[PDB]
């Protein structure tokens, strides 16, 4: 009946040497860590050490070439770092980026191991750079390796291939990498909520639409909940969890839950433009804790308002520790439309939606 926490100051070393104000800042993780101390959560948790992912672990999800290319950046001069980052959509690289990405993934492997070996019930990973946009063969959107996807495969590698893992991605962006990595898998249920705007919102692909339900034996195991029409908040997210995320997750019956927990849908985020409150994130966390005998690992993805992410992730940890949920309106029309589109898309696969 213990909550694990992983954080390591070394993940701050990845930085943007050309634009020190780029929103994916080092102090995202230190601010969140500090807020956990201030709220007296850190002393309630079991500290899990960070470690480097190995290259063989990276190969659970990534090509040898991709791994090789990111590793080669450790030794590059500034202009070669610039050139290499520019071969991707929305990436900056410093000499420390590869190590930090390794630490983010390995931290999460150690957390999943702690859960699956019974050392802890649940856990939180305060890590950067983020992961969910990283593809098999490429970096994207501040992400080098797909930490959550790798964690699902690492879990399978210490249990069985068919271990049922649910990944709930509540970052405001679509986890294109995660979707693609698991598109043909029925062992990993990917559920993403994300701002879409008919492709106007990053990463700007119709892959994120509600009709992408999975492929082959993975058909039904990819659930996209795309928002259109501007700001969404607690009412919409609670409704999506009520009608879609929780009924599907219960029917799937996961043995492990990973949260791609970006906090860029939060009130105050300059990129997300949404209004999810710390109390809202606490309720989402508490609902997920009813799955998988409580085996939930919360992995930081995006989120760029330092105060908002610190308060929101801390509230999630409070819920993992067993604190009672804090106290928390009709949905915007477009949100009803989105939810109904996903329900229609997934009723063929999930009896609970019928
Ligand atoms: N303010 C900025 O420097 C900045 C950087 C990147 C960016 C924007 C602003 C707004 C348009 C889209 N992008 C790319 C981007 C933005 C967010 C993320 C992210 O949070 N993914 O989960 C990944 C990539
Ligand atoms: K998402
Ligand atoms: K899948
Ligand atoms: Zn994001």
């Amino acid at each position: 009946p213990i909550t694990g926490l992983v954080y390591d100051q070394r993940m701050m070393l990845h930085h943007n040497m050309w634009d020190s104000h780029h929103p994916e800042l080092p102090q995202r993780i230190s601010r969140i860590f500090s807020r956990h101390e201030e709220l007296r959560l850190l002393s309630r948790c079991h500290r899990i050490p960070a470690r480097l992912a190995t290259e063989e672990e990276l190969a659970l999800c990534h090509s040898s070439k991709h791994i090789s290319i990111i590793k080669s950046s450790e030794h590059m001069k500034p202009r070669d770092l610039n050139r290499l980052g520019d071969e991707y959509n929305s990436i900056f690289i410093s000499n420390e980026s590869y190590t930090c990405a390794l630490l983010a993934a390995g931290s999460c492997f150690n957390s999943a191991q702690a859960i699956l070996t019974g050392q802890v019930r649940n856990a939180v990973a305060i890590v950067r750079p983020p992961g969910h946009h990283a593809e098999k063969d490429t970096a994207c959107g501040f992400c080098f390796f797909n930490t959550a996807a790798l964690t699902a495969r690492y879990a399978q590698s210490i249990t069985r291939e068919s271990l049922r893992v649910l990944i709930v991605d509540w970052d405001v962006h679509h986890g294109n990498g995660t979707q693609h990595i698991f598109e043909e898998d029925d062992s990993v249920l990917y559920i993403s909520l994300h701002r879409y705007e008919d492709g106007a919102f990053f990463p700007n692909s119709e892959d994120a639409n509600y009709d992408k339900v999975g492929l082959g034996k993975g058909r039904g195991y990819n659930v996209n909940i795309p928002w259109n029409g501007g700001k969404m908040g607690d009412p919409e997210y609670m409704a999506a969890f009520h009608h879609l995320v929780m009924p599907i997750a219960r029917e799937f019956a996961p043995e492990l839950v990973l949260v791609s927990a970006g906090f860029d849908a939060a009130r105050g985020d300059p990129l997300g433009g949404f209004q999810v409150t710390p109390e809202g994130y606490a309720h989402l966390t508490h609902q997920l804790m009813s799955l998988a005998a409580g085996r939930v690992l919360i992995i930081l993805e995006g989120g760029y308002n330092l105060t908002s992410i610190s308060e929101s992730m801390s509230m999630c940890t409070s819920m993992l520790l067993g604190d009672s949920p804090p106290s928390l309106t009709p949905l915007k029309t477009s949100a009803t439309v989105s939810i109904n589109n996903v329900l229609r898309a997934h009723a063929p696969f999930w009896s609970s939606l019928r």
